[PDB]
């Protein structure tokens, strides 16, 4: 009946899942709940197509492919590129044809998102056939399509814009600070030592003061001036003090507040949609369209929410006397708004979510705490076994087999545990809790490890087995029982998945800034390449290939000696208008995104503290 | 009368100033309000006695004093040390004898603070006479005496302890993280490349992973492992990601919350004392000790608070009808608690604080906005004049006199402004607003500059004049009229004095960590000193002298290539138990104090936003 349809709607809205219509929509979404899973791997592989792709560097140039400090394995032949791109674009084409099913023809192409999706698809197609028969913006539309493909990154982008609004203003003020400070600094050391300051007039001093602002060149950049006079330092310290602890911090504060504001905006935009779900449910169960529901119409919805969703109580005549007790007046009173708060309160404060003989013997013992204690002690002896095997491999006193085979059969004990636990709990019930999913993937990489190690053909054993000691990382959850380190560990655990859309966003930003590196900074040998610098002759073993560009972009992201990539390339291309790359990168990923994730970590920790204080 | 005494008490308690008694106390505190000013300069000079003092390095050793990359001017002869220390200790002795006057004999020596003060004094004495007739902990008791000398740093220390409590716990968890990560990393690269990892077994890997945790060696420390295999990076990035953005951030969060808590505790401890002041006032004006005050006893206190403190209204029979209106019932009703809220509300929402012919002509025109506009335009043309003089000095096309003499007479216009403004407003009224004090000190360094430049005897002109263009920094206050950059600038302005006790605290911490450097790391030439490192042969132009040790401590504080001081000294002394210095420093001044000031900047900015939102 319509009532049951409601129960599904209320339970789904409670689970925060929802559609966007108003039985085609139903059955089509049901067809989507499986296709989305393959679509995820599709998007991830299509994204990984970009780093595995060939480059524009070996393209009509000599003499590829050798090792002029450029490249790491592997690459892609143009044919494999063709077929792979064709496959991914085909499944993607299906993934773009599919949402038109549970939508109107004039409705689908009307949304700002879908038309952009299709546009990126036809761009990727008009580029895949051309790239086949024959390449610039081709990798860009891949990461672009990917970012908007997943809503949990789309919302993040909306957020980021919503704060970049004022972030531009605080950036302008920062720019003013830089300009003035650089001017005063330049006019301070004009007709004295040294040459590194005066070398390229004012612009050089602005450049170097900007690099001093990130403190990635602090001891050195004013070292000659300090050698001249010691009191010179009194300037620079004052510049750092006022620069890093005063300015940068309140920049972080600006990004903080802006983020919090836009986030409150986002969840405010979420509650409205959820309310739309609940009001849809009530609107459907209210056949008379009076705006209210009666007990003879309410206890059935309650009963359905009991039988199909959560567990409250039992409905009898006692229930009738209960409804007759709340007012000693009748009948009956529940409206469109009280119903929502009732559903929310029930879903919140109350509970949530073959022969029955041979299986029920284990289905009652696996739910017992004895099983958890079993796998606990198992991962303990697993720990001591692993640390022994490893501590004997480092002493080369092996005697490696009797322990590593034991860790293999430990992996077998883990796949046994995983199998019986995924069997006794459920197909989707075991998949709901994320920890069990982590254990699921760890196990399912352990077994493909077993296929790769035992079936077809040592050191590979040590490698592909010791890495999966992260299965024993769940033993650290024990520390939450201590009121000293509870909030910390809990915050971390809740941070692992919640910080993921931001990390993924900035990762995609890196994947966007890498294509720029391949397209512009292809050429790395030469006279310039060997001239400067010292460790830069070692540090520049990258940014020529794509994974190299990615990991050196990481090296920029940690701000560890980052400027050595900025300057060594500056005099590698010749033009100063190359550094505009680096700066931009910084000002996009250091003063914005990293401050954002700092803000989010802080806010998450405070939320955890407020939760622990709430339950007190 | 007693009532007037109250008015002074309520006004002082409102101004947050207070004593600690219960007319000796009165007159003695009045004698203190002037002595404290000299005591400040006394404490500052006594503190500056430490960096100007001699060292333990030239003490019975050869061959001082040359330039073996050790030392900057100036120093102190032992005789000058004797007389200076004697003077400072004498005035300090007076400053310790003085508080015993307005206190009880059995009361003074009973307080935990005073006895420690006197103890430090007699230590400084039993050390000054010995150091005279002849030196280890002598500089320590100076900074120690100084920190507790000023309450505004004492409270900061209390705060710091109150948070270091749990900060120890989060530090322990961090230690665990380091240990485990270092172990797994070490066992990852055991029987492969390279040597930098295995060199000193596990401890070396813990050391290097710890230096990777501060990201001050990120590209390099795993560079050989990356040269071996590219996939090795996949480890380290995961270590940095999980290390810097997950751990360090919630460490900052811990310090944040702890700080906020202890601060709320502190201001809570402040309001209690203020309430004690107000309750003292009411308790004194309530002669009958009934706990309440009548209108015929209240309008006189009101009248006194009008005539001597702030400005409300006028008291007539209309006032009597007003009191007869609030209830149409009498008489009369004000108790000990309502009086406090009344005083607070009046002091908050309402206002706050020779022939009268020749002077009153200027005393009415200086208060006009035309004067502010005058000095504004004056500092504008001052700006263009200064930028012209400076931009012609850098072109060596001078023609320097006609502009620099104009900036001198500009300084004269500023001392004229300062004189007439300090004359027309008041002796202490001009001193209340901090901005006018900044202008006062700028002016009063400009005039001693005039004494040093014009009276006794160029480039010295340029130097000692261009530096005081910070008098034109008040032109940046104009930006607050823009609703884009208002909160930022305002926050900064309010941060300049409020962040000062923390900066002073960490500065004193540096001054404590410097004596350790002089006493332990005296010896810097040698074989070790020239061996490592490259830029470290240039970077180690310090930490031998005291100001050198201070500025290189600054170089450590900014975490710019800090580890090069840590390692170069490690193999300069030989023992690893020297690095325990550096680490400690870090873990005291980077994970605690700097996170504290970050938290404080953020909190200040948020407070500013809440204020601007409040007035909306
Ligand atoms: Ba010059
Ligand atoms: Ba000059
Ligand atoms: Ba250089
Ligand atoms: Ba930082
Ligand atoms: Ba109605
Ligand atoms: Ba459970
Ligand atoms: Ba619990
Ligand atoms: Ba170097
Ligand atoms: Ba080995
Ligand atoms: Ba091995
Ligand atoms: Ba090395
Ligand atoms: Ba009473
Ligand atoms: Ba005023
Ligand atoms: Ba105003
Ligand atoms: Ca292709
Ligand atoms: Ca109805
Ligand atoms: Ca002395
Ligand atoms: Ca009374």
């Amino acid at each position: 009946q319509k009532a049951a349809a409601l129960v599904d709607l209320a339970e789904d809205g409670i689970g925060l899942p929802v559609e966007i219509l108003d039985r085609y929509y139903f059955i089509f979404t049901r067809l989507d709940l499986i296709w989305s899973l393959n679509y995820f791997a599709l998007l991830f592989l299509n994204f990984f197509e970009q780093p595995l792709w060939c480059e524009k560097n070996p393209k009509p140039s000599c003499k590829d492919r050798d090792y002029y400090y450029l490249g790491e394995l592997p690459y892609l032949t143009n044919a494999e590129s063709i077929i792979y791109e064709v496959i991914t674009l085909a499944i993607l084409l299906v993934h773009t044809f599919f949402p038109i099913s549970y939508e109107g023809s004039r409705i689908f192409w009307t949304s700002r998102l879908n038309l952009v999706k299709v546009a990126c698809v036809v761009i990727l197609f008009v580029d895949v056939l051309v790239d086949f028969l024959y390449f610039r913006i081709a990798p860009y539309v891949r990461v672009i399509i990917f970012i908007l493909s997943i809503r949990e990154l789309r919302d993040t982008l909306v957020l980021l814009s919503g704060m970049l609004g004022t972030y531009l203003n605080i950036l302008a003020l920062w720019m003013l600070f830089l300009l003035f400070a650089s001017w005063i600094a330049f006019v301070m050391f004009e007709d004295t030592q040294q040459g590194l300051t005066v070398f390229t007039s004012y612009g050089a001093t602005l450049y170097q003061m900007f690099i001093l602002f990130t403190t990635s060149n602090n001891p050195d950049v004013w070292i000659p001036a300090y050698k001249s006079s010691r009191w010179s330092s009194v300037f620079f310290v004052l510049y750092v003090l006022i620069g890093v602890y005063f300015v940068t911090n309140l920049i972080l504060a600006v990004v903080y507040d802006s983020f919090k504001e836009q986030l409150a905006k986002q969840v405010s935009g979420m509650d409205q949609m959820k309310r739309r779900m609940l009001e849809k449910a009530f609107g459907l169960i209210d056949s008379d369209k009076n705006g209210e529901i009666d007990k003879n119409q309410c206890i059935k919805l309650f009963e359905q929410l009991t039988n199909y969703r959560t567990l409250p109580k039992i409905s009898k005549e006692e229930f009738g006397l209960i409804f007759d007790e709340l007012d000693d007046t009748r009948d009956f009173k529940i409206n469109k708004d009280e119903f929502a708060d009732l559903c929310q309160a029930i879903a919140l404060r109350f509970q949530k979510e073959y022969h029955s003989a041979l299986s029920q013997q284990l289905r009652a013992f696996v739910r017992s705490p004895n099983f958890g204690y079993a796998i606990s002690f198992i991962l303990i002896i697993n720990f001591i076994a692993v640390v022994v095997e490893t501590t004997l491999d480092i002493e080369e006193s092996s005697a490696q087999k009797p322990w590593q085979v034991a860790e293999f059969v430990f992996g077998w004990i883990y796949v046994l545990e995983m199998a019986l636990k995924i069997y006794t709990y459920g197909f989707e019930n075991y998949w709901r809790e994320g920890a069990n999913r982590f254990d699921f993937l760890v196990t399912w990489v352990i077994v493909i490890g077993e296929t790769a190690t035992f079936i077809t053909p040592f050191s590979n054993g040590e490698w592909i087995r010791y890495l999966l000691l992260a299965r024993m990382l769940r033993l650290i959850r024990l520390l939450m029982n201590v009121q000293r380190y509870r909030a910390f560990i809990a915050t971390f655990i809740t941070l692992i998945p919640s910080l993921m859309p931001y990390l993924g966003t900035i990762f995609c930003v890196l994947c966007i800034y890498c294509s720029i590196g391949v397209q512009v900074f292809g050429g790395l040998n030469k006279k310039l390449f060997e001239t400067e610098l010292a460790e830069d002759d070692y540090l520049l073993f990258n940014f020529n290939d794509y994974p190299n560009g990615m990991v050196t972009l990481f090296n920029l992201l940690v701000m560890g000696n980052w400027q050595v990539w900025m300057e060594s390339y500056k005099d590698l291309t010749g033009t100063w208008w190359s550094i505009t790359y680096f700066v931009s990168f910084y000002v996009i990923t250091i003063l914005l995104l990293l401050n954002l994730v700092v803000a989010f970590v802080l806010e998450a920790f405070f939320t955890e503290l407020d939760l622990e204080e709430e339950e007190k």
